[PDB]
Order: structure tokens, then C-alpha cells, then sequence
């Protein structure tokens, strides 16, 4: 029986057998006051003693959020949907620790993605018992509020100041600072890791003065705050808060009255109107996201990055080979998970409209000009491939490269990976390739479990990735030093070296997407 | 009607329509006295005026040589067999010139491979009318003697001094020096290019003081003199000359009598006994090859290379992804062009015996240790792939890399390519991959001919390669400057950058086969 005394009370955990060993999991520990009633849309408030043995033996509620009902019954999409009840009372975190209890273990804190509109820490692909077992690190993960409830912003107004879900993540990081030594953890060796919006969140904790001392290093998988979906302008946020108000009959003349009104709405009426706060959306819409609130984020983060105002530490950054494909089946014409999606030039052009709402005509021709000079015009999957690359390069890959470039110019070691392995079990079709989100199960070690029907080459790839992530967290260097592995070079402006992750053998290459990102990065920002 | 006056007489050529343009081909011009009778096994003797209009309107005889009868009826092998009559009277060359006649065109001189035992300039994949048409270079190619008739060596004895076939190539290069201005060529801009044994020959003309002033630059495709098959020791040559003598009842006590006796044998009795001058051969045997004769080759060429004694100029060097596969079907157990050749560990070991005759047991275990640590032992094509890589890395790839490394250390620009495109028309099976010999048709431009059933991506690849080879020859720099192409970096010890050639897009990479060649290059030379 395992009871740990925390600053706020005792917690009981549960033992887990993993790979003939034991991990202790403390699932669903609370880290803030439930943000209900009068606390809705406010910054999370600190938690007071229970006393009391809190039983942390199951995952807690996930935060309220719309769910993906596009493919009912389909594992590829439904695997991302919440797997605990939804509730505004969702501010909990999970701790997994090796057994026997470590002495001063390095801590890995996971921040989930989901567009800032969705996600939960209890997903199966985020289960941190493999990492704790195999690498003897402690893994922590937290639920933070998403959608309007986590990011609604009425700028400067503490009733809805914005970034609440980023302040939830932050209060979780404090909880680790204050409490993790009790579980056997080293609060001085804490690495944040996150994917997509979770990565973008990691990148903003790098810029946030209040997070500076809550962690040591950072890992960004498929995301960074400079991605075009990751920060809402003050203009847009205002328009959106008011549009939500209007749609819920909460329009007022006094803004504090708007918020008061919205605090009376049911979680569901808020969720139902989120999608419409915007005249046209895309499959990549982030209606309620991070904003420059003067608190968490003191200035437009592009200025902070350019001028070197951020936590000085090592970063590990990466992307997958086919980032953009996943999104094309949520609204691009001619695209289906259920056929090979060979689309036409005219369809490609219609797709640009779906993904680039407006976007001058000249803007959209320019994408077309850049991506459709074939070599050569023979290949029927030409336009289908091009639309996926457009969406991935713009939304994920070039913004990750440009973040890494700018961060490293201030003197810190940065490591960049290009993940190019398609899981043998991917439920999505072949044409979608190495999709967004599908490195995650490799990082968390799921392929280490033989009972699971991954290939042997995949077990070995995962084992290597886990070692590299763990050495990065413990030592700031993502090497696998024992098995004559390719040495991972730092990424510098100038050479821009990166490491490819695949089952055959990993290469050092240079200047990923050079020609493409010159387009997105220099020209497109029409 | 096109008549050119040469130092030795007039020659008439013939007009050819190529790609809606015209090339003039002068096929089968003689360049030495026929080396018959008393001239057999001797250095080629210069040619005296005919006078006389020599009609150069068809390919000449190929030199005597054994033929590959392993796959009668099969295009994959028979495409390499001679396509003109065999005859000791085979010392002719071919010239292709653009029309209209150029003013001072760069010259490309092709030296064929065939293990020094076979080959001919009249093969269809060596037809230089596409190059002349498309790049307005002049292409020259020569037949030189092969087998015992070209390389028999009784060291120091001018009746059989060795390297005769290398002196045939050399006298052809002089002929270009003396005569090519008459066809519109610049004798000051001459590039040699060659594949396999033809490349090895190019690399020895780089070391040969008598070739120094007969050319400007060099291209080596899949071969270099330091390959383990490319130079015969004086010991071996002596043993082999005597074994041949013995086998033809030509043994004598006086060595000049041996040669005199052999000069009385019929071409055929010599050819028939070549294969046996050696106790055990391999599919890569070179029974009669270059030797250190004190004339063409003044010292063991490994010493010349190490100590920087060679023509100081630019080189272009490359290899194909699957060099070693072609050879495995000529005697490795379990291998067939007619099935997927999945062999077993025990078969793999038997293969090493075929390819490494002797070769201590420890020598052969060491190859096995280096090439059979799988990742992982699951894959059934494991051993089949490993044997091909063993044979390619040892015989072609590492010796080409080590040549390039050592040549470049003395201060010259060198460019290295890794050719990784499998021809859409390859007649050999899929498991054999990107085979030895199959870049050649791309270099000569055959895919530029649409009537020919190559894909569009292959036309474009070939067009690019032709431009790069031509710019190398004309300007010492293998760039394709017009179509936003990847820039080809020089190869330096230290970074060892190389360019990949494939239909999708070409990459700059580093340290090809690093771990493998450390084995062949440092350790194996057991
Ligand atoms: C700020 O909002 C308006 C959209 O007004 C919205 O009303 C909301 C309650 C919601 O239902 C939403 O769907 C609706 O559009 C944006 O201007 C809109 O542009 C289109 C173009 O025809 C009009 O049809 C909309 O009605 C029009 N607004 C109106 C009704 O006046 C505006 O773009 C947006 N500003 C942004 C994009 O930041
Ligand atoms: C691949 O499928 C897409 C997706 O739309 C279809 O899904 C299919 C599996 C099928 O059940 C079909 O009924 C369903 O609508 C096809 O795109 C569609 O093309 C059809 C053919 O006319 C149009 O009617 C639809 O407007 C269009 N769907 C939309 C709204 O995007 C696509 O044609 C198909 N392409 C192939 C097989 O290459
Ligand atoms: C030099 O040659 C001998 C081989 O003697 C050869 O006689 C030739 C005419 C030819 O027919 C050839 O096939 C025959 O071998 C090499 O030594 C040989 O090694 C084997 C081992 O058992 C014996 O069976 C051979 O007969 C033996 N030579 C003899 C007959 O005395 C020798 O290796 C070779 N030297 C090299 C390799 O350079
Ligand atoms: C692939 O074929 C090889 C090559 O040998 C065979 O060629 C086949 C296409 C067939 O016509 C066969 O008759 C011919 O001998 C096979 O290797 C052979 O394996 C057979 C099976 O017993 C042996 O009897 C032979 O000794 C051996 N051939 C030699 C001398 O190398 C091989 O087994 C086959 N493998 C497959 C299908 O994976
Ligand atoms: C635990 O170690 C503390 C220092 O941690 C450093 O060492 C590594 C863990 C590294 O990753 C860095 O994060 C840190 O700088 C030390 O001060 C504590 O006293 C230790 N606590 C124990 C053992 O109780
Ligand atoms: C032909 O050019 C001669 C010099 O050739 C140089 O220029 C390039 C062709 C280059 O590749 C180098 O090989 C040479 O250094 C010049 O001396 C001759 O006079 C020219 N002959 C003519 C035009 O009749
Ligand atoms: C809390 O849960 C544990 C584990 O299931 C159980 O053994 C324990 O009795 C519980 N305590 C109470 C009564 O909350
Ligand atoms: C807006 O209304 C709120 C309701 O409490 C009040 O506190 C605030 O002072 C008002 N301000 C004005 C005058 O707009
Ligand atoms: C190293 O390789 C061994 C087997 O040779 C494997 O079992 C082990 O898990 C590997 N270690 C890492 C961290 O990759
Ligand atoms: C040489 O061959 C040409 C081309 O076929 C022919 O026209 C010419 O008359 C020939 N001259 C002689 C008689 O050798
Ligand atoms: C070897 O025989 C040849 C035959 O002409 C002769 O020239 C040479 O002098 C002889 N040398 C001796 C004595 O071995
Ligand atoms: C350049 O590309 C064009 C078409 O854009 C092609 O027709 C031409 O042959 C190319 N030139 C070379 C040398 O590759
Ligand atoms: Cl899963
Ligand atoms: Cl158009
Ligand atoms: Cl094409
Ligand atoms: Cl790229
Ligand atoms: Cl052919
Ligand atoms: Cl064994
Ligand atoms: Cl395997
Ligand atoms: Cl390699
Ligand atoms: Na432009």
C-alpha cells in the first residue's frame, strides 16, 4: 500500500505490473480548485488541504470539449476522443513513478495537444507507465481547460482574461515543483514535452516569465507557438468573445455583464456555439487559443523570439513526414479515408479555399504556383500529395524549423528530428503516410509491449526514441550512446542538420524543406 | 557527303537523324596497326597512311573475348555481349560529332568495362550520338584488347610486357590529340569517362606519366584501380602466364620461347584456357589485368595514390546503390534471377566461399560478423541483402570512396555521386535493385528518346545527368545551373559530401557506407 504525503494532503496510488516489474501510478490527483460557478473563465485558484487520504486510483474527468463525430466507430479518429466523463471539474494530474521509489529521478511532464479545443491526459497513447518502468523517469501529465472555457478572452479583464488553460498547465508545473520530491522526483530536472497544441504550449512556457523557474528543458513534437493556428490576435479574440455572447443571448453593453451572463450558461450551450464564433473555419481552426494577455504572455511572441527573450536552455524539436494529410479528410473536396483520394487540379484549388479562407486570390495562386510545378505532370497522385504538403509545411513543419532556427541563434543547443515511420497498425489509409500524432505512441513506448502486435523493427525504433528522449531530459543531449547509433548533431543556423527517425537506419541530413519553407516563411506572410 | 582529312588519311562518315537534328558518326576508324602474328601480345604500333578514302560507316570488329553464355536468350546478360565479329584485328575507334560541325568542342572519351576480359565500344548503351546531339560535345570511344591478348605479362620482356590493352587506350588518346581538331574538337578539353574496368582504366591513366598530357579531366563510374579485382600482382601474373603456357603445351625453359609458342596458338585455344590459369576463380575474377610493368605503371599504384603522384585535375566519381547483386547469380548458392533468392545463413556462408576463395576462415567469419547483426533477425531477405552488400561494398563502393578521399587530399576538386534509380525497363528481377552497369544508359542519354518506353521521370533524370556530365567535362563542375537544381558540393576528406541521383529529388548526404568501409578499408586488408 503506497501513500505519499503531499503539501495538500495524502494520496494513495496503485501498483502496476509492467514488463515484469512494477510502476506506481497516482492517477487523478487534483492540483487546483474546481473552476466552477464564479471561477468559470478565471485563472485557476490554488488548492487547500484535504485530510483525508485522497485515492488516486483512476483517471479524473476530462475538461468539457466538443468531440470528433466524423467517423463514428473508427479507431483512427475515436482514439483521440476523451475517455473519461467530461466536466468543468477536470483540474487533475497523473504521476507515474518507478518501483522501487526513485531517489532523485528526472521528471517528464506531458502537455497534450488537440488544437487548444480538445484533448485529455488519460488517453492510452499518453500512458506514462512504460517510460517510468523502462527509463526510471517520473512522468507527470495534467488536464487543462480547452475551448472557450480555457481560452475565452476579454482582454485586461480578470473575469475572462485569456490563457486560463495555459495558467492551468502552469499551476500544474508549480505543483511538481512543490510536491515531486515527495514521490522521489528531482524538481531541478524537469523536462516539458508536448505534441501539436501541447508543443505550442511548451514553446510559450519557454517565453513566459512565470514558467521560467518551473522547468529545465523542453521537447516540441509537431508544434510551436509561431504556427499560424497557435496564437489568437486581440482583434480576433474580442470579435469571438462578442460573437459567442451574441450567440448565447449574452450580449450586454457592460463587458463584465457579458461574462456574468456566460457564467450562467450551461457548459453545453457554450460548446455548441464555439464552432460559429467565426464566419468561416478550417479543419485547423483554433477558435479559442493563446492570446497576448499581458500576464502569461507579455508581448507578441514573435517579437520575444526574434529578440531573444525566452528561457535559455536546450530544446528538442521535430516533425513527421506527412503532417498535413490527417486534416484533408475533414473537408477538402475529393478526399476520403476510404479511397486513394486521387483529386484533380480543380479539386486542389477548391482545397486551398477550404484551408486558406481569405487569403487573396493572389495568395492562393502563389501556393498553387509553388506547389504544382511537377517533375512530372504524369503521376496521378500529384495534386493529392501537393495539398497535404501545403497543409503540413504551412501549419507545422516550416514554423517548427523557423522556431528552432531563431531559438538556436541565441546560443543554445537545439536538436531537430524528422520522423518518417508509418506505424504497422495505422488504421488510416496508406496514402495518408506518416501522419500527424503518430510518433506519440513511439515516444511513450507502446511498441515496447510485445503482446501488442507492433513489428520487431518497431520495438527497436521505440526503444531507441525512448532512450534518446530520456537522455535529453536527464542530460540535455538526445544520444543513444550504447548501440553504435547515429550521433544526433545540434541544429545551427547555417547547417541546419537534423536526424531522421525510421526503422531502417537514421541519417543526418540538412535543410529540411529548404525551398518550401523559404516560400511560407519569407514570402507568404500576402 | 562528309570527308575529314586526318594525319593518316581521309575518312568518310555518315549522317544520323537524332531528335530532329543531325549527328555525324565516324564509326570504326583504325588507330593502330592490327596486332596480328608477330605483333600479338606487343604494345600497339602506330598506323601508317592509307590514301585512300577510309569509309567509317560501320562499327569495327570487337577484340577476341569469351562471351557470357549463362542466360542464352536473356536480354539482361546478352546486352553486354559483343555485337560485331570478334577478331584480333579490332584496334578501331568511333567519333560522333554534332552537325553543323563544331568549332572547338569539348571531347568525351569513353572507356568500356568488362573486367578487362570482355567488352566492346559498339554496344548500344555506349552509343554517343545522343550526347553529341544534345550537348554538342564530341564523343570518342575505342576498342582495346582484353583477356590474355591485352594483358598477358611476362614482366620486363617486350614480347609480352603487360598492359597492352591500356597502351591501346593510350594510343587512342594520342590519336584524339593529333586528329580531333580536324573534326572540330578541342584537344585541350578532353574528359575520359569509363565504367567498372573502364573506370579503373581511367584511374590508371591519372597515374600514368605517358597519359598525363593526353587529357584534361576524368569520370569514374563504378570502378577505380584500388578495387580488389583491378590490378594483378607480378607474382600472380607470372604464375598465370606460365599456367596458360602449360595449358597450351607452350611451356619452355626460355621465356621468349613461351611467347613465341603462344603466338602460334589460335585465338580460340588461348581464350579457352584463360578461365583455368587460376586454381579457383570467382564471378569477379580478372585473370589477365593491369600490372606494374615499369612502363605504363611505374610503381604499385597504391603507393602513387598515397603519396600524391598523379595528374592534378578534377574528378567525378560515383557508384550505384546495388553494385554487388549482378554477380551473385553467377555462382552463389541459392541465388536466381528467376525467384526472389531468399537464402539461408548456411547459404550466405557458402556464398562467402564463392567470393572469398582464400581468405582464412577468420577472414570470412569477420565479414559474417560485420554484416549479419540484424535489426532485426525477423526479415527473411536478410541474408540475401547482406551478400549483395558484401560484394558491392568490397568490390566497388569502398574502393571508389577511398580513391576519392585520397585523390582529393592533394588539393583537387572531386565530386561523388550515389546513383539510386532502378530503370523501369530493367530485365533483371526486383530483388537485384539498382544494379552495376545500369547508370550507363542514363549517362549516354538513351531515356531522352521518347520512342523508347522509359518513363517521363527517367527522361528528366537522364537529361539532368547528361547536363551535369557535360558541364563537368567543359568546365570542371558538374552543376545543372538552370532548373533550380541541387548544387553538387565538392567531396573533401572531413565531410565527405555526395549527391544522390534518383527521379524524385536529389540530396546532399555525407559519409556513404561509413561503418562498412571502415571494415573493408581499415581492417579486412586478414
Ligand atoms: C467578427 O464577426 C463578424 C460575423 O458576425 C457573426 O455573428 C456571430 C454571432 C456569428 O454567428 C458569425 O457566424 C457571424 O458572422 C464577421 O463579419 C461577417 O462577415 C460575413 C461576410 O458576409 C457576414 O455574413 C457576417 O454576418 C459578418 N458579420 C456581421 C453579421 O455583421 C467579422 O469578419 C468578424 N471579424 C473577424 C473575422 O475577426
Ligand atoms: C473517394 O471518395 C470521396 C468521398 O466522398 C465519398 O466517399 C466515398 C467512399 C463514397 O461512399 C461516396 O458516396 C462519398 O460521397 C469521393 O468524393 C466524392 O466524389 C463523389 C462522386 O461523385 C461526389 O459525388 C462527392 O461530391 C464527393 N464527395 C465529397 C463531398 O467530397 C471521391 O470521388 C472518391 N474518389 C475516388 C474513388 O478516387
Ligand atoms: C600457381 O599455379 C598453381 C596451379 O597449377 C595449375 O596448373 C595450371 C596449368 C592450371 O591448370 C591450374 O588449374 C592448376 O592449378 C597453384 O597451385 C595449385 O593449388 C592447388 C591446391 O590443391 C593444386 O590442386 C594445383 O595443382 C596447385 N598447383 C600445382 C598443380 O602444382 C598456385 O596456387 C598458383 N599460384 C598462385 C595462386 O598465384
Ligand atoms: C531459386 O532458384 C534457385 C536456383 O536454382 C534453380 O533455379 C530455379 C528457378 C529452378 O528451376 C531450379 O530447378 C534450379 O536449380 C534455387 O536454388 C536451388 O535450390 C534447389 C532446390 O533444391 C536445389 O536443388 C539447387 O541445388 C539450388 N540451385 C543451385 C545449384 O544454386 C532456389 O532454391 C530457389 N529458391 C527460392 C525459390 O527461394
Ligand atoms: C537531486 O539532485 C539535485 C541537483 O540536480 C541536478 O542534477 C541533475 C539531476 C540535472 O538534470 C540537473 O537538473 C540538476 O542541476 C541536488 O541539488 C539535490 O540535492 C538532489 N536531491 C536529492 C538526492 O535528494
Ligand atoms: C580552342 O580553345 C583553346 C583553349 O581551350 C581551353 O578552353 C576550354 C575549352 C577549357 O575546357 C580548357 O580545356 C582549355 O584550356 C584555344 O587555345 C584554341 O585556340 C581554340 N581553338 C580554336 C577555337 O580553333
Ligand atoms: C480508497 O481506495 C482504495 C483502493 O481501491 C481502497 O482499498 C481503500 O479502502 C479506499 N479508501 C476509502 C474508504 O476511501
Ligand atoms: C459594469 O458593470 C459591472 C457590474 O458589476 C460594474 O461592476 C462596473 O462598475 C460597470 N462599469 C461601467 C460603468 O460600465
Ligand atoms: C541496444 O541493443 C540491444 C541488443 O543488441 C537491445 O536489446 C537494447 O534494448 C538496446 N538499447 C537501446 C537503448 O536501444
Ligand atoms: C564507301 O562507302 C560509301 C557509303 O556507303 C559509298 O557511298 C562509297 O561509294 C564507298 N566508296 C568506296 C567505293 O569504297
Ligand atoms: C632465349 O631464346 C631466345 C630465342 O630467340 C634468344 O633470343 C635468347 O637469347 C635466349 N636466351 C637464353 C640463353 O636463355
Ligand atoms: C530544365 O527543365 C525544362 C522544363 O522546365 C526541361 O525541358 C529541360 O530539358 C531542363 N534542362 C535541363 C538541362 O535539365
Ligand atoms: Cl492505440
Ligand atoms: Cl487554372
Ligand atoms: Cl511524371
Ligand atoms: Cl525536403
Ligand atoms: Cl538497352
Ligand atoms: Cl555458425
Ligand atoms: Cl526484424
Ligand atoms: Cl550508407
Ligand atoms: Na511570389
Amino acid at each position: 500500500d503506497i501513500i505519499i504525503a503531499t503539501k495538500n494532503g495524502k494520496v494513495r496510488g496503485m501498483q502496476l505490473t509492467v514488463f515484469g516489474g512494477t510502476v506506481t501510478a497516482f492517477l487523478g490527483i487534483p492540483y487546483a480548485q474546481p473552476p466552477l460557478g464564479r471561477l468559470r473563465f478565471k485563472k485557476p485558484q490554488s488548492l487547500t488541504k484535504w485530510t483525508d487520504i485522497w485515492n488516486a486510483t483512476k483517471y479524473a474527468n476530462s475538461c468539457c470539449q466538443n468531440i470528433d463525430q466524423s467517423f463514428p466507430g473508427f479507431h483512427g479518429s475515436e482514439m483521440w476522443n476523451p475517455n473519461t466523463d467530461l466536466s468543468e471539474d477536470c483540474l487533475y494530474l497523473n504521476v507515474w513513478i518507478p518501483a522501487p521509489k526513485p531517489k532523485n529521478a528526472t521528471v517528464l511532464i506531458w502537455i497534450y495537444g488537440g488544437g487548444f479545443q480538445t484533448g485529455t491526459s488519460s488517453l492510452h497513447v499518453y500512458d506514462g507507465k512504460f517510460l517510468a518502468r523502462v527509463e526510471r523517469v517520473i512522468v507527470v501529465s495534467m488536464n487543462y481547460r480547452v475551448g472557450a472555457l480555457g481560452f475565452l478572452a476579454l482582454p485586461g479583464n480578470p473575469e475572462a482574461p485569456g490563457n486560463m488553460g495555459l495558467f492551468d498547465q502552469q499551476l500544474a508545473l508549480q505543483w511538481v515543483q512543490k510536491n515531486i520530491a515527495a514521490f522521489g522526483g528531482n524538481p531541478k530536472s524537469v523536462t516539458l514535452f508536448g505534441e501539436s497544441a501541447g508543443a505550442a504550449s511548451v514553446s510559450l512556457h519557454l517565453l513566459s516569465p512565470g514558467s521560467h523557474s518551473l522547468f529545465t528543458r523542453a521537447i516540441l513534437q509537431s508544434g510551436s507557438f509561431n504556427a499560424p493556428w497557435a496564437v489568437t490576435s486581440l482583434y480576433e479574440a474580442r470579435n469571438r468573445t462578442l460573437n459567442l455572447a451574441k450567440l448565447t443571448g449574452c450580449s450586454r453593453e457592460n463587458e463584465t455583464e457579458i461574462i456574468k451572463c456566460l457564467r450562467n450558461k450551461d457548459p453545453q450551450e457554450i460548446l455548441l456555439n464555439e464552432a460559429f464564433v467565426v464566419p468561416y473555419g478550417t479543419p485547423l481552426s483554433v477558435n479559442f487559443g493563446p492570446t497576448v494577455d499581458g500576464d502569461f504572455l507579455t508581448d507578441m511572441p514573435d517579437i520575444l523570439l526574434e529578440l531573444g527573450q525566452f528561457k535559455k536552455t536546450q530544446i528538442l524539436v521535430g516533425v513527421n513526414k506527412d503532417e498535413g494529410t490527417a486534416f484533408l479528410v475533414y473537408g477538402a473536396p475529393g478526399f476520403s479515408k476510404d479511397n486513394n483520394s486521387i483529386i484533380t487540379r480543380k479539386e486542389f484549388q477548391e482545397g486551398l479555399k477550404i484551408f486558406f479562407p481569405g487569403v487573396s486570390e493572389f495568395g492562393k495562386e502563389s501556393i498553387l504556383f509553388h506547389y504544382t510545378d511537377w517533375v512530372d505532370d504524369q503521376r496521378p497522385e500529384n495534386y493529392r500529395e501537393a495539398l497535404g504538403d501545403v497543409v503540413g509545411d504551412y501549419n507545422f513543419i516550416c514554423p517548427a524549423l523557423e522556431f528552432t532556427k531563431k531559438f538556436s541563434e541565441w546560443g543554445n543547443n537545439a536538436f531537430f528530428y524528422y520522423f518518417e515511420h508509418r506505424s504497422s497498425k495505422l488504421p488510416w489509409p496508406e496514402w495518408m503516410g506518416v501522419m500527424h500524432g503518430y510518433e506519440i505512441e513511439f515516444v511513450f513506448g507502446l511498441p515496447l509491449e510485445r503482446r501488442d502486435q507492433y513489428t520487431k523493427a518497431e520495438e527497436i525504433l521505440s526503444r531507441s526514441i525512448v532512450k534518446r528522449w530520456a537522455n535529453f531530459a536527464k542530460y540535455g543531449n538526445p544520444q543513444e550512446t550504447q548501440n553504435n547509433s547515429t550521433s544526433w548533431p545540434v541544429f545551427k543556423s547555417t547547417e541546419q542538420k537534423y536526424l531522421t527517425l525510421n526503422t531502417e537506419s537514421t541519417r543526418i541530413m540538412t535543410k529540411l524543406r529548404a525551398q518550401q519553407c523559404r516560400f511560407w516563411t519569407s514570402f507568404f506572410p500576402v
